[PDB]
C-alpha cells in the first residue's frame, strides 16, 4: 500500500512520550498520578511489574486512559492534516 501520514514534530511536550520521543496518542494515568504512553508502560511490565522511570510497583488494573488529552490530541492532529493540499 501507498499510505502515509503528516510528521508531528510540532507536537507539544505534554503530547509526546519521554522514551520514544514521539506523540503518544494514547495517554494513560498511573496510581502515582503520572501520565505515560500505553505501549511504554505495558512494554516495561514485561521486564518487571513496575514504573519505567522510578520502579515503584505497578499493575494493569491500576491504569486509566486520559480523555482530556486524547480528545485534544485527535483535534490537534486533524489541524496538522487539513493544512496540506
Amino acid at each position: 500500500p501507498g499510505s502515509a501520514e503528516i510528521d508531528y514534530s510540532d507536537a507539544p511536550d505534554e503530547f509526546r512520550d519521554p522514551l520514544m520521543d514521539t506523540l503518544m496518542t494514547d495517554p494513560v494515568r498511573l496510581p502515582s498520578g503520572t501520565v505515560m504512553d500505553r505501549s511504554i508502560i505495558l512494554r516495561h511490565l514485561l521486564n518487571s511489574p513496575t514504573d519505567p522511570f522510578n520502579r515503584q510497583m505497578l499493575t494493569e488494573s491500576m491504569l486509566e486512559p486520559v480523555p482530556e488529552l486524547k480528545e485534544q490530541i485527535q483535534a490537534w492532529m486533524r489541524e496538522k492534516q487539513s493544512s496540506d493540499h
